[PDB]
């Protein structure tokens, strides 16, 4: 009976809890998970009050090196644009990065706006006014979305930038992916970024987006993984998956991180933690896929394995994997 306990990000709480349940059936081992938020994830691990911490945004190599930690990504998420356009069927409209930053900056007011029209040829675009809905409460999705726009729009980067809360130029602010969709459903012409999972079993209509390499892409679990496929990875792990170059890569992808110390004062634990996550990197895939999370491509699973082999050592120099 290994008794593990973690704390952190709420994003993957449902899949970690799924993976956990299934790992006990099989091992009788138990991974408790405190869905407390990314901040407490890092605060608890550094405090050495839990076996592992979990956070959405990756810590810098400097700060990892200072607290004595290592990050490894487990699952991949995705943010889509929920739209309310009269007539338009889900996945029909294709957007741009510049064009999208322009909608969010207020430079674009009508859906039948030329700029959107040249991106959608056989489309009866309406003379409907665009309604922007950004996130009310400070959040990692806003952090992720502004990261996206900051790369693709020269203006947004220079006047509002990126973070969990920014100086939004326009648009209503809704609380949680709840607040956004709800308004979006409630208002014709509305547009609000939302997690792909929430959008999906709540039948939010979404858009395709133009990939960093041109080709328009639909958000699917496959295309979220492709973004990760496109990151260097080797010596960093703190990767941003937005506007990732490659083929069929959903331009707005995110992953979440697990934080464990390198020197294990209780190596009983470290070992037992690495195991749970290895079992998930194998058997746990489908459990995650069916909760709308993309799995981590194998090239990257392979790179964490090596990195484990050379980083988590017990109190006396012996590797734990």
């Amino acid at each position: 009976e290994a008794s593990l306990t973690g704390a952190g990000a709420t994003f993957p709480a449902p899949v970690y809890a799924k993976w956990a349940d299934t790992y006990q059936k099989e091992t009788g081992n138990k991974v408790n998970y405190q869905g407390i938020g990314s901040s407490g994830g890092v605060k608890q691990i550094i405090a050495n009050t839990v076996d592992f911490g979990a956070s959405d945004a990756p810590l810098s190599d400097e700060k990892l090196a200072q607290e004595g930690l290592f990050q490894f990504p487990t699952v991949i998420g995705g943010v889509v644009l929920a739209v309310n356009i009269p007539g338009l069927k889900s996945g029909e409209l294709v957007l741009d990065g510049k064009t999208l930053g322009d909608i969010y900056l207020g430079k674009i007011k009508k859906w039948d706006d030329e700029a959107i029209a040249k991106l959608n040829p056989g489309l009866k675009l309406p003379s409907q006014n665009i309604a922007v809905v950004r996130r009310a409460d400070g959040s990692g999705d806003s952090f992720v979305f502004t990261s996206y726009l900051a790369k693709v729009n020269e203006e947004w980067k220079n006047n509002v930038g990126t973070g969990s809360t920014v100086k939004w130029p326009i648009g209503l602010g809704g609380k949680g992916n709840d607040g956004i969709a709800a308004f979006v459903q409630r208002l014709p012409g509305a547009i609000g970024y939302v997690e792909y999972a929430y959008a999906k079993q709540n039948n939010l209509a979404y858009t395709k987006l133009i990939s960093a390499d041109g080709k328009p892409v639909s958000p699917t679990e496959e295309n979220f993984a492709n973004a990760a496929k496109g990151a260097d990875w080797s010596k960093t792990f703190a990767q941003d998956l937005t506007n990732q170059k490659g083929e069929d890569a959903w331009p707005i992808t995110s992953t979440t991180f697990i934080l464990i110390h390198k020197d294990q004062k209780k190596p009983e634990q470290g070992t037992e933690v690495l195991k749970f996550f290895d079992w998930a990197y194998k058997t746990g895939a489908k459990q995650a896929n069916d909760l709308d999370y993309a799995s981590l491509p194998d090239s990257v699973v392979e790179q964490v394995r090596a990195a484990w082999k050379t980083n988590i050592k017990d109190s006396s120099g012996k590797p734990l994997y």
